[PDB]
């Protein structure tokens, strides 16, 4: 059978999205309790973005210059402050739809759902991974400024990301909900280079286990490998090194399928060295690395 | 840049999902106003599914044999009836979260979002296409019985699909919300054959336009084709025939990119005949056919 890339249900986040407008600049904000969070470059014009002095810019703004709209309801801003690269707008009404929530900072290679919004209204939802170089792949709408990334754990929304910028290379960069960028990026118009983007090895192995569970078995072999010998091949193909901690979290999938982790590593080594020879895995001609081991377990 | 497969925001549907249990059988139901809709084989045991007489089975059931749970709230069933392959359970409480909604029957090749649920609780959301042979691809969880497919138009949820069965080939079949199956399938354990699954040509062309909009241009050529000559090649590669109506709905994308539809058809012909020669489009080594022309316009 197949195995779809699923996002988390977005309902708890939809009720928090708002439109924030300062002059000609409009983007998305997050309304939790009596605070609206949004990227601080809402206070910039296109021509300010080369070398903005955000504190000086923020001083020239008054509360009435921030127009916040929740659906077709205008909120009254009563204060404004800046935490790192996030603007916090104080409003006179607590969001009655505020879910239970946390702010978390995630690690490269972990996954999350994004609710893509256009001028405050939810448009779509997708699942993605933080690349090892701290970028996010997607289109302009996919990364529309102020849209947030999140995971759901039982009853609690864990907010981990907010889109801020599209780099000149067409990939996206953003912050945690405390305003700290992921990666070496800044909210200015500067040619900003990202590091080498590697493939998330442990996620590829998780997906190969998902393939076996769903009946795909042609890539299995009777070969063996050590961890060091695998990592020598991985490095040649721009795959991240596999650690013993990664081996440990694949344990549940190894137990379910009866394939030892290092045996699946021997299968991956052969796929990297020889390709697929015109065959597919789970309907894909490429190895997929946006499923974590935990994602696969939740869905298998 | 990239171009993600986005689902619709699921919040309006999450509030309608419930758990329905008859004895040892549990699945998902849809709670709209004072009616719960679910697959009628909830009243069957595993051993009844070979040749069930659904009317006789339904007669032996009493209202108290249907246990409906909305989250951790048990609903009181006060009536039960059957419309085609859908069971309708009358409850004493209208769902206060009932959205504005319609029931629609969709065409092969059209797309919709699925809210995958496990025993009444939303698990994930994904976007998919109705295959030309009226099956849906996905995993067991992806097609968990009673989960529904939908589109959102402005303020209204258009429900178009409900998962009922997994065919022995690992693909899914289901009904519209009036209980009529898509395709030649029935809710029994019978080896049931699906027709030939073809590629949705107009969707592939829409995705090639999305690729050009996002900077991928290597597959464009200075060749031309007629519609008949293209369709001769399409048929060889199990692509659906392209109609003039399909050409018409690609018009907006042709206008935006400056590439006439038949010129993009000449590009597709070359890709089918020669492959990609180790190159990718929008990060894919295969041609993708789960974006309609309308999907691409909404996101580009």
């Amino acid at each position: 059978s197949g195995f779809r890339k699923m996002a988390f249900p977005s309902g708890k986040v939809e009720g928090c999205m708002v439109q924030v407008t300062c002059g000609t600049t409009t983007l998305n904000g997050l309304w939790l309790d009596d605070v609206v969070y949004c990227p601080r470059h809402v206070i910039c014009t296109s021509e300010d973005m080369l070398n903005p002095n955000y504190e000086d810019l923020l001083i020239r703004k008054s509360n009435h210059n921030f127009l916040v709209q929740a659906g077709n309801v205008q909120l009254r801003v009563i204060g404004h402050s800046m935490q790192n690269c996030v603007l916090k707008l104080k409003v006179d009404t607590a969001n009655p739809k505020t879910p239970k929530y946390k702010f978390v900072r995630i690690q490269p290679g972990q996954t999350f759902s994004v609710l893509a919004c256009y001028n405050g209204s939810p448009s779509g939802v997708y699942q993605c991974a933080m690349r090892p170089n701290f970028t996010i792949k997607g289109s302009f709408l996919n990364g529309s400024c102020g849209s947030v990334g999140f995971n759901i754990d039982y009853d609690c929304v864990s907010f981990c990301y907010m889109h801020h910028m599209e780099l000149p290379t067409g990939v996206h960069a953003g912050t945690d909900l405390e305003g700290n960028f992921y990666g070496p990026f800044v909210d200015r118009q500067t040619a900003q280079a990202a590091g080498t983007d590697t493939t998330i090895t442990v996620n590829v192995l998780a997906w190969l286990y998902a393939a076996v569970i769903n009946g795909d078995r042609w890539f299995l072999n009777r070969f063996t490998t050590t961890l060091n010998d695998f990592n020598l091949v991985a490095m040649k193909y721009n795959y991240e090194p596999l650690t013993q901690d990664h081996v440990d979290i694949l344990g549940p999938l190894s137990a379910q399928t009866g394939i030892a982790v290092l045996d699946m590593c021997a299968s991956l080594k052969e796929l990297l060295q020889n390709g697929m020879n015109g065959r597919t895995i789970l309907g894909s001609a490429l190895l997929e690395d946006e499923f974590t081991p935990f994602d696969v377990v939740r869905q298998c």
